[PDB]
């Protein structure tokens, strides 16, 4: 009982300080129409930290209602540095039609490996839908060790894999060599193919917000072991994959979506803000080299 | 500039049956007041601010301002958040409820840019009229408030008067005070309290002061009196306990020490925080033996 394939960490477009819910549904439809397998509402790319609870819940509802009749699954962003908050988000996502949940490792409080095990066990025991771990130590300040990830996969029936955003291909080999039954998901666009070629079964992408057809083609070429095609797209996408992180995600990707005319206003919620005027031109310069799909 | 300096304690938040033990909390603050502590920091990183509800976060601030009232011990209320609107709400509550100042941690997880950090703290400083002390701890937040950003906020905002550094970078400490000697650098790292104070730091926000407030206060006050021989001596004596209090993630070791010292009733954390390992439980207990722990 898995959620795999090409997935998009959806941005959360704002307009006049409010979630633009019409653009939000429209962007998800654009993902559905270009071969995306799942959408991740209210992730790191979705500015989950500055959204209220009612906005976090609304973006989940818009994702589930848009994907009805489609196979874009909804891996609802339900992570938190407080276990009771993460259990509450997991319980909401289940009761409102989400196919699974993405649960980021607790940030700022830096739990121990024992605490991470108990944190995700409480989340996994509160629902009966798949739970995908999310490891990003550069943002959280903590690391879910390989041993902890493997234990959670084997002890909790709904925990089926991990979204790795650590730039450590050695750990990816370590995970699948010792536990080949888990679903390793790439959370780093620049190394999507190396993660997929070693046995990864999907991506949760930032670049797919701008180029969903290319991320989708890459992931599915890799899943069919057509590595000559999968690597080609991964190499061609490297420049945009790196320039989308010249500043902290999701500042560059939202700037690109605005430059592509896909969102109406380049609005962030503080402490996030607009990029520099130099980076504004660099992102626009890199975008001119790629085929950006419309609506 | 209105300042809050000296020896300060990042108060732990004791729980009992899943609720904040408020009688124990006010008793811990009195013990801090009675051992020469100049200010208390409610609901910091040590106070498990991430797992406290909004009502519990507000309650601990209220208890701190009430326990310290009638004394010169100030309340530097923890009011940080990775959401600017959340941090502004916390700053406004602390103001309207008697806090002398606020401690505002750098936004975690979302990693704001240097421009975003400036606008974040500018909005906080303009929302309140009490002193604002920045809090830099890159190992926990994933971002760093650069020296240039800290100095800009200090010079552009009336209420921004310094920073709590928890970065293990004494080079940065020299950088701050060499270019802006009027700021109040506060040590957020117990093991290097004296080196920060000897270069011009004006106080500490301590984890070890929960267990040994008399020693942290004496250390800070020796340094402020330029008695660097006695300040370093205590800093050296405290090195073993200062490091064992971080053998696991704060506040797991300090709460274990407070429990082992009989200062709190139950060794209760709120998930994802939990009790330390068996070996670390013994290591903390062994290091505690070499120190005189004050009672109530
Ligand atoms: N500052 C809080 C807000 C959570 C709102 C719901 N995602 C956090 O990032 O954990
Ligand atoms: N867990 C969230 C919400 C905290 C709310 C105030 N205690 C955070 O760390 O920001």
């Amino acid at each position: 009982n898995i959620i795999i394939g090409a997935m998009t960490a959806l941005i959360t477009p704002f307009k006049n300080g409010k979630v633009d819910e019409q653009s939000y549904a429209r962007l998800i439809k654009r993902q559905i129409e270009n071969g995306i397998d799942a959408v991740v509402p209210v992730g790191t790319t979705g500015e989950s930290a500055t959204l209220t609870w009612e906005e976090h819940r609304t973006c989940i509802e818009i994702a589930v209602e848009t994907c009805k009749g489609t196979k874009v699954k909804v891996l609802a962003g339900a992570g938190s540095n407080a276990t009771h908050e993460a259990v509450g988000l997991a319980k909401f996502a289940k009761e409102h039609g989400a196919d699974g949940i993405l649960s980021v490792a607790p940030y700022y409080n830096k739990p121990t490996q024992q605490g991470l095990y108990e944190h995700y066990k409480a989340i996994a025991q509160s629902v009966d839908i798949p739970v995908l771990l999310y490891n990003v130590p550069g943002r959280t300040g903590c690391e879910i060790s390989t041993d902890t990830i493997i234990k959670l996969f084997r002890d909790c029936e709904n925990i089926y894999g991990v979204k790795e955003a650590s730039g450590n291909i050695d750990k990816c080999v370590d995970l699948l060599a010792h536990e080949p039954r888990m679903m390793l998901i790439s959370g780093e666009d620049a190394i999507n193919y190396p993660i997929l070629s070693n046995g990864g079964k999907g991506v949760i992408s930032v670049t797919s917000n701008l180029l969903p057809d290319m991320i989708s083609a890459l992931t599915h070429f890799a899943l069919d072991e057509n590595y000559k095609e999968a690597k080609k797209i991964n190499d061609e996408l490297y420049n945009i994959n790196k320039i989308l992180f010249c500043e902290s995600n999701p500042i560059p990707i939202k700037t690109a979506m605005y430059l592509a005319g896909l969102i109406e206003s380049l609005e962030f919620r503080l402490p996030l803000c607009s990029p520099s005027k130099e980076n504004f031109a660099k992102i626009e310069e890199v975008m001119k080299k790629y085929k950006i799909k419309g609506f």
